[PDB]
Parts: structure tokens; C-alpha cells; sequence
């Protein structure tokens, strides 16, 4: 599924991730935008051979089992495939844990680089939440 931008916004609010850890809903939808272009199907191979899954592009290095990527962690206790569905809810799950781990929204690197320091709200603005 590709979500609206505001969509997703609501989507993120009924799940609790709005000031999770402090951070903003429109810190979450920038991310979102960034690492998936809002796609809950988006995967990405990186160089190590871990893979990085949906809508928050959440990797089998640490927090999800894909059976292919040796010597990984699974985190979340959660197939990296329950992290393409249409229903957000295991995608939000994982990112609490992830975003709790110490570094924040750091852990995303696209919200680090694109997100990070900039007007957040612009992703929510306009959207009935
Ligand atoms: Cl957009
Ligand atoms: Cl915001
Ligand atoms: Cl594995
Ligand atoms: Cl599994
Ligand atoms: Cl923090
Ligand atoms: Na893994």
C-alpha cells in the first residue's frame, strides 16, 4: 500500500507514535517519506546482505528474521515480511522498540540526513488530524 501523506499521518496517531520518545508525528511522517516513499512494500538490499523492510525500511541485521541474513538479530520477534503489510501496526511496534534503543531517530539514516534539524510540521500541516 502507498499511503497519502496525511493518511499516514492518522495512520501513525491511532498507533501511539505521535511524541513517541519525544518525537513529533511529523519527525515519523518525514521519515517515512525519506526511507519508503510511503510504500509499506519497500525493501532495500544493503552491502552487509541484511535487508531493510516497509514503510520505516526496519533492518534484518538486528530487528527482523528474513532467513537470510546470517548472524542477525531478531529484535522484534517479527518476520521482516509482517512489516509489509497494509496494516502498519507490527512496522510502529518495531520502531518504538528502535527508537528507544539509545540514538533515537538517528537509528534512520534518511531521517538523519533529510529529517533531522528541518520544519518537521510541513508533513502534517494541512492534514486533519
Ligand atoms: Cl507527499
Ligand atoms: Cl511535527
Ligand atoms: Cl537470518
Ligand atoms: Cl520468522
Ligand atoms: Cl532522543
Ligand atoms: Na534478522
Amino acid at each position: 500500500k502507498v499511503f497519502g501523506r496525511c493518511e499516514l499521518a492518522a495512520a501513525m496517531k491511532r498507533h501511539g507514535l505521535d511524541n513517541y520518545r519525544g518525537y513529533s508525528l511529523g519527525n515519523w511522517v518525514c521519515a517515512a517519506k525519506f526511507e519508503s516513499n510511503f510504500n509499506t512494500q519497500a525493501t532495500n538490499r544493503n552491502t552487509d546482505g541484511s535487508t531493510d523492510y516497509g514503510i520505516l525500511q526496519i533492518n534484518s541485521r538486528w530487528w527482523c528474521n528474513d532467513g537470510r541474513t546470517p548472524g542477525s538479530r531478531n529484535l522484534c520477534n517479527i518476520p521482516c515480511s509482517a512489516l509489509l503489510s497494509s496494516d502498519i501496526t507490527a512496522s510502529v511496534n518495531c520502531a518504538k522498540k528502535i527508537v528507544s534503543d539509545g540514538n533515537g531517530m538517528n537509528a534512520w539514516v534518511a531521517w538523519r540526513n533529510r529529517c533531522k534539524g528541518t520544519d518537521v510540521q510541513a508533513w502534517i500541516r494541512g492534514c486533519r488530524l
